[PDB]
């Protein structure tokens, strides 16, 4: 049944590049946000992560949902672990030029979170006051990542977080995480790991300011250079559909989370754990060969069949911090992930109704 599956990507194909102005009335309103920013003391030196992209989606199926984040570099930063969570730190300074441009957001050794976000916030919203031509409203919420969500228009979401930059080595946790070397190669990973890391302001649990480990930069340097091959998805006797299945299993997670939005079951699920399960299925068959055009229906299934089993044990390893367990009960509880069992084995069985 991968004829379905095929006009399930067309339709989402064809939704993503109809011509719309929603790129456009966001580029206006991220960059009169950044100008503004960067007016201030603690901001200088904040940016786009991706520039030339403003249209980074969360949600594979919304096309007025976007998602940007500010980056900000800071030098010499002292990284302290928080709790062996592995993902979560303290950030302090090595601040040998002790006037660091964030020095007012300091308590002591560490950098405070709530702090540089109510700043942040009010910066943000202090612009979004001054808009002029469209109307722009600052839905603040729960969450220190995204720090905000502007509405634009009736349709228009941004979440916009902030980032702190890393240039320095990334923290032990990830020393045996990025496990591409017998897909990508040892040398592009060695590459990547060289590349900065960011870190969101986040709580493991919902009091204490820290901060997470983010490195959606290298997700997505791998999915475009994703294959085993240097021509992978070049020509068309070499076309793969590693993309086409992380496109699915992102596309089944968002319809189920909508199919159930009443029953809370799911809300703790999102493409953090579909991506995640994806990438351990690309170490797991590395062969461009293993993701063959024709095999899409097949590979699909592998996908499915893999993240079912993490589901089942409750074990999802983080990609790039293999200790950290995604799917542990103290994240995500057992009759949550059970419940997601159920309709996923559901839609299988069924020839994916979601996708009708
Ligand atoms: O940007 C990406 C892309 C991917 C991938 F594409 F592979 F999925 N994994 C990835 N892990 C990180 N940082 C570490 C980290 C992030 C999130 C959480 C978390 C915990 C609980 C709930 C929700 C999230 C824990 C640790 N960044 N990052
Ligand atoms: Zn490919």
């Amino acid at each position: 049944g991968a004829s379905k599956l095929r006009a399930v990507l067309e339709k989402l194909k064809l939704s993503r590049d109809d011509i719309s102005t929603a790129a456009g009335m966001v580029k206006g309103v991220v960059d009169h946000l950044l100008l503004r920013l960067k007016c201030d003391s603690a901001f200088r030196g904040v940016g786009l992560l991706n520039t030339g992209s403003y249209y980074e989606h969360v949600k594979i199926s919304a096309p007025n949902e976007f998602d940007v984040m500010f980056k900000l570099e800071v030098p010499r930063i002292q990284l302290e672990e928080y709790s062996n969570t592995r993902a979560y730190y303290f950030v302090k300074f090595k601040r040998n030029p002790k006037e660091n441009p964030l020095s007012q957001f300091l308590e002591g050794e560490i950098l405070s979170a709530s702090k540089m976000l109510s700043k942040f916030r009010k910066i943000i919203k202090e612009e979004i006051n001054d808009i002029k031509d469209t109307d722009v409203i600052m839905k603040r919420k729960r969450g220190g990542s995204p720090a905000v969500t502007l509405l634009i228009s009736e349709k228009i979401s941004v979440d916009i977080t902030l980032a702190l930059e890393s240039k320095s080595s990334w923290p032990a946790s990830t020393q045996e995480g990025l496990r591409i070397q017998n897909w990508l190669s040892a040398k592009v990973r060695k590459q990547l790991r060289l590349k900065p890391f960011y870190l969101v302001p986040k709580h493991a649990k919902e009091q204490e300011e820290t901060w997470r480990l983010s490195f959606s930069h290298i997700e997505k340097e791998i999915l475009n250079n994703h294959g085993k091959s240097k021509t992978c998805c070049e020509n068309k006797e070499e076309k793969c559909c590693r993309k086409d299945c992380l496109k699915l299993m992102k596309y089944l997670l968002e319809q189920l989370k909508e199919r159930f939005k009443d029953k809370k079951h799911l809300d703790k699920f999102s493409s953090y754990h579909v991506k995640t399960a994806f990438f351990h299925v690309c170490t797991q068959n590395p062969q461009d060969s293993q993701w063959d055009r024709k095999d899409l229906g097949l590979c699909f299934d592998n996908c499915v069949t893999y993240f079912l089993q993490c589901l089942r044990t409750e074990k999802l390893e983080n990609y790039f911090i293999p200790e950290f367990n995604l799917f542990s009960s103290n994240l995500i509880d057992k009759r949550s992930k059970e419940f997601l069992t159920k309709q996923i084995e559901y839609e299988r069985n069924n020839e994916f109704p979601v996708f009708d």
